[PDB]
């Protein structure tokens, strides 16, 4: 098998998605991205490495770039960077994994205070 | 209104489910903790602060723990910290905002790489 | 839940309860006043906060005034990280104990007296 | 003529009550210990002095531990602190006193805020 | 039960008022801001502190952006700034207060001189 | 034009609005005051000037006294060089926006309370 997939980064369902795909494994630094001029591409990199003696620490970065008109020349007007560090011990069972990834997944989750607070431009209140 | 709820952070569908609740709101920086012992509890922070004179800045920790049995003093055997910068340029529309947050909610979500090879213990391939 | 809600800081019964209201919630510290001038106003204020890496504190302050002046109370609650929802529950209940009508503090206070 | 008697601190309905007595009156401050040991006991101190010319402090102090689970020899795994100062200005009449005490009452009654939240490891929110 | 809530910051009958959101609340300051990106954004922030131990001190600001026609990156031209502190004595009663705005809603109501100068680039003469 | 006016500074509907008048031009700054003691009057104090070679700045300050003490109100308006009519139209409407009874801050005085 392999999870070094292409994958749908931004859902619109089926319309405007936009598809992020495999650009090339570095060095333990897997990196995708989307197709179309890299100048104005999103990208996906993500490395596992073993830190201290007892964790291993996924980085994942996340590049959404505003696609910036009037140029010609295609670039971006601005780009934000997602970029975070998990960590997670060695004593963890494939389900503890799973509730991590859950977690995640619900931070982020719509609705949710992280969540609608970013995607205000608004802090916590 | 108000963003700073109480929510769901481990999502099993009315069962099991992780609650995290308003800790405090520090300086900047909002707090969520799971009900019963601090000891053992997940907890979520979250700020903003304003960094280069374009942009804003999320911080997102998230702490997952493993509870720990056999010590009659409840404790935890370890936790696997998340830990998040988001950077957003004040150029954002609310829309642009909400994109950035799919992407976030995509890196995540279920099935996607990332996603599949945390839950896994394993890296990319 | 929401703890943030109307509620009753004096039980006269039914006439002239006196109700307590959200105020502020600035730095997330919960503040509650009854319907009067800030002067003449029955205050809570309320706040948690992570001291030791082994300890909470709740710190509630509540100001009775009188009117025709007003008096201070200022707890600071210390609870181990590993208290079970159980534990503080017991914790709550002797508050409760330490001041309910009828016992030595609370009876003491109430006679404007000291431990005899 | 005393009012320095025992009472209960605990109301458990009748079935396990922390019942606490007048243990010392030594320095001017009154203690009330449980029929437990010296380390295992709750304590309650409470105390009176004339600070400014126009107010009285009570002082109290609750102390409740939890009785360690295996060990032999008794002892508190830790105890959660309580302290209270409550200033009280002369020109208080009996009843304003009461007053003041039925608003401590009320303050952490069961089913009110301040108390839920302790009782439930969160903050008011 | 909060009074957080997003109002109309411009009334223009229904046709295009600029409405303004919650956005903020970190540092005890109340921030509100407009749906458009933070930089074209309208701003109004609201504080209170107990400045003597006689008076309270309301401090609110808001801004007011120009939305700079033709750069293609969302930007103010220039920003009015507007900024408020309302000290009100303890002694206040609720009407006490309802008054002063009242007052405070007549020093600007159209038609009457300060606001008809302000909003005819001239001097009260 | 001439501003210059007695207008009506609280509007109490028809019966004990409060009137404030003409009182004092000196250094063209323009006062008003209600028709009672310097000690008792409602005072409003306006005055414009052009601070940065690039914004004009009005000053308004008004008093409001409580019979039977006083609170100060006091803002500092800056409107840069470039505001079209039309364009410190919109600034005002803003002003009376912030504070319109049943908006948040207005509401927030009026209970004397904070933002919660």
């Amino acid at each position: 098998a392999s999870n070094f997939e292409e994958f749908v980064l931004v859902d619109n369902g089926g319309t405007g998605d936009v598809k992020v795909a495999p650009s090339n494994f570095a060095n333990g630094v897997a990196e995708w991205i989307s197709s179309n001029s890299r100048s104005q591409a999103y990208k996906v990199t993500c490395s596992v490495r073993q830190s201290s003696a007892n964790n291993r620490k996924y980085t994942v970065k996340v590049e959404v770039p505003k696609v910036a008109t009037g140029v010609e020349l295609p670039v971006a007007a601005w780009r934000s960077y997602m970029n975070m560090e998990l960590t997670i011990p060695v004593f963890a069972t494939n389900d503890d994994c799973a509730l991590i990834v859950k977690a995640l997944q619900g931070t982020f989750k719509t609705g949710n205070p992280i969540a609608t607070a970013i995607a205000a431009n608004s802090g916590i209140y």
